[PDB]
């Protein structure tokens, strides 16, 4: 037989997937975020990428129905900048925030069950003590 | 500020993306492979995943047109088992083959500009000498 594994591949393809999102190519979902009195914001993304990092997004998108293109999802109770940072983590595996936003990012991460950054935001808040 | 990076994330999300493909969930393209007298085969996949590992698939799918769901693509001149192994590499970053198939996998990899396994199949054939 013969087996080969490029360890760095998933990182590279994740980068191209993030490029297609920024170029708004091949996107099938638009997240319309309306939070309190802050201005509304739209984020286009790929359902399969969001589903691969968030079980909440996975159940939200796996409905057993054949979609016919762009689906609009209204998202409530989370600031647009926090949703953007979560979307960035799903595509790039990195997330950044000011120390006074770590609490809000954790709230959004708990809400969408992104365990990796829930644990990271929990760890940072504990050693602030 | 505050920055966090889960190195292992892209590998995990790639695994869930591969699971959604096997479950045929969130797929937007069906590859219908007809090669010589061999029986035809269908492979459902995600355009954004195939585009992230193959510039041929990326240009094929980024047309500037809003698609309305499942697109069917007829694929010629490559055996269904070779297309399956290439699809597997795009999702998992691993590819396996018998020594008498390394040549055919390279042909399909050159055809879809999957540089990583082109180089690997080229390396294996050279040390067969």
């Amino acid at each position: 037989t013969f087996s080969y594994t490029l360890e760095d591949h998933t990182k590279q393809a994740a980068g191209i997937m993030n490029e297609l999102r920024l170029s708004q190519q091949l996107c099938d979902v638009t997240l319309q975020v309306k939070y309190q009195d802050a201005p509304a914001a739209q984020f286009m993304a790929h359902k399969v990428v969001l589903a691969s990092s968030s079980p909440v997004f996975k159940a939200m998108f796996t409905n057993g129905l054949r979609e016919q293109g762009m689906e609009v999802v209204s998202i409530e109770g989370i600031h647009p900048k926090v949703m953007e940072r979560l979307i960035e983590f799903a595509y790039t595996a990195s997330i950044s925030m000011g120390e006074k936003c770590v609490l809000h990012v954790m709230n959004g991460a708990v809400m969408y069950q992104i365990d990796s950054v829930v644990r990271a935001c929990a760890d940072f808040l504990v050693q602030q003590l």
